[PDB]
């Protein structure tokens, strides 16, 4: 029936994207599954015919791409309990100044905090890169810097007293997740079926999730 | 003082992170950090403790044993390697090898098995174990990971685990520090937490000497 090469914007998506692939496989034994890793702009890989489905944080309208809504969630600021930012209930863009920002090794274009908060306010703190969330949590806990991760990701580490979560902006920082595919592939049943599994699994297994329209 | 941790394998983080969580309240004065050979960074005064897969044996470095565990070969249940109970170096030929994006020097399978036998299969890189398991399950290639790491993915029926070599592939883990710092109580205390946590939370672990 075809092939499914998945392109993914955020490292956090893997946590829920991996069991979804596990559910998909037996249902579609003919579809050749793959993850495009070993980079860059996932919508760009769709256009280059390098990926068949892309998990993105924005549905920025463009020719030859159809965007399907998945879910929305809150981005929470994290610091050690003994960090001066724990005292502040609602963080601001300016609170990130003078602090080391711990993020995944990806550019600001693919990160909701610098993109929506820091960049428009002319804020560029020194960066620190880590591929693992597990590693970001202990860097933050050891007072090596602060970070911004989804509420559901942070959730199990709050229960251990490693870090304290905080609201970013009075309005609140929110991530909107979409699954993007080429217009030509909108006739493919398995691609719509993979998006169905994602929404089913997400809402059932992840806390603090909200529906979003196209 | 200060504790800047240097780590050789991506797998160590799974057990190294809760150990840091246990350490912190006991030593509030010790400044913790993770750096990015780990033994080389100790000598350059860039790291204060290094988690390594081999204890050989240089001036100004003291090696403390942590634990040893088995490296198991993983493949999809339908893969032709599932049929083989004990894999050999030669079984890796013609197969795509899925590893962490690190050179063969820091990987026990190519280092101890593949390289000495003149075996170099096409590589595939992934930072996440979660991602390696689904690539293997989707028949994108085969992998070699610790038994404890693979353990939760075996019940789910994604992959099957097999023995590498008749002898068996084993990883020996050590915590390395500078000889000067062997008087520091917190460094020995961090190694104590690692061993305590490891033997209690991880299956298929054995003591080193």
């Amino acid at each position: 029936a075809g092939e499914l090469r998945i392109a993914v914007e955020s490292h956090t998506s893997f946590d829920w994207l991996m069991p979804a692939m596990g559910e998909f496989r037996p249902m579609w034994p003919q579809v050749e599954l793959d993850i495009v890793s070993g980079q860059a702009d996932p919508v760009g890989l769709l256009l280059q015919h390098r990926a068949d489905l892309a998990i993105v944080s924005e549905a920025e309208k463009q020719n030859g791409i159809s965007f399907q809504p998945l879910f929305a969630y809150e981005m929470v600021g994290i610091c050690a309990p003994d960090h001066p930012l724990a005292a502040k209930n609602v963080w601001t863009a300016e609170d990130f100044i003078g602090e080391t920002l711990i993020t995944y090794p990806v550019p600001d274009e693919m990160l909701d905090l610098p993109k929506k908060i820091l960049i428009p306010k002319n804020i560029n703190p020194p960066r620190r890169h880590s591929e693992l969330t597990i590693a970001i949590i202990q860097l933050v806990a050891s007072r090596r810097g602060i970070a911004a991760l989804p509420y559901w990701t942070v959730m199990p580490y709050l229960e251990k007293g490693y870090v304290v979560h905080r609201q970013i902006t009075a309005d609140g920082l929110q991530s909107k997740l979409y699954a993007a595919i080429r217009t030509e592939d909108t006739d493919k049943s398995y691609l719509n079926n993979f998006c169905q599994i994602i929404r089913e699994r997400g809402f059932a297994d992840l806390p603090g999730l909200s529906e979003l329209e196209p």
